[PDB]
């Protein structure tokens, strides 16, 4: 997260870190045994880390649970990043409490102008590299589809939306991939892509979760 703020320990209780020996992506806990992340985050050997603040220090509220299975969206295209969504099942159910909590799926899509909270342990610089150890937060509005399409001609599908600031300086970034965009207590987006980070006229692009609610529910119900 570039140009954001320190969230505060366990203030984003649905935020997970995906760990394969090191943090490589964020995700969102949607019930006691399932996480939503980005398909581009796919790999084998995932351990889901819940209740994290400092990802380099055991602080006392963590739950570390290995994934039993990952399910990449059947229509995910890694070239275009269309359908950039994946579900990860935990080998055992997380213990839910105020610091480890699921986030609701949307009942309807959110509109341009809606303020959302985007979070992750990704790069905090728009040029060069600095990875924070504690969770970073950004409040950002959803942008109009017209401004999103104008920023990225030929690249925005119906399964994507832009959020952030066309002036630049405030954005998600590498390492935030797969993490949440939450608006009015609903998971509306997944950190997916963007040209660099926090660049002028290159806002963040997010997977449009409201399009996937049926797939998520039916997948969970049978797996
Ligand atoms: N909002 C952005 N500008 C943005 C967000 C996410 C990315 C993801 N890159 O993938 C590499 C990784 O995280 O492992 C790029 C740009
Ligand atoms: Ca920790």
């Amino acid at each position: 997260i570039v140009g954001g703020y320190t969230c505060g320990a366990n203030t984003v209780p649905y935020q997970v870190s995906l760990n394969s020996g090191y943090h490589f992506c964020g995700g969102s806990l949607i019930n006691s045994q399932w996480v939503v992340s980005a398909a581009h985050c796919y790999k084998s050997g995932i351990q889901v880390r819940l209740g994290e603040d400092n990802i380099n220090v055991v602080e006392g509220n963590e739950q570390f649970i290995s994934a039993s299975k990952s399910i990449v969206h059947p229509s995910y295209n890694s070239n275009t990043l269309n359908n950039d969504i994946m579900l990860i099942k935990l080998k055992s159910a997380a213990s839910l409490n105020s610091r480890v909590a699921s986030i609701s799926l949307p009942t309807s899509c959110a509109s341009a102008g809606t303020q959302c909270l985007i979070s992750g342990w990704g790069n905090t610089k728009s040029s060069g590299t600095s990875y924070p150890d504690v969770l970073k937060c950004l409040k950002a509005p959803i942008l109009s589809d017209s401004s999103c399409k104008s920023a990225y001609p030929g690249q925005i599908t119906s399964n994507m939306f832009c959020a952030g600031y066309l002036e630049g300086g405030k954005d998600s970034c590498q390492g935030d991939s797969g993490g949440p965009v939450v608006c009015s207590g609903k998971l509306q987006g997944i950190v997916s892509w963007g040209s660099g980070c926090a660049q002028k006229n290159k806002p963040g692009v997010y997977t449009k979760v409201c399009n996937y609610v049926s797939w998520i529910k039916q997948t969970i119900a049978s797996n």
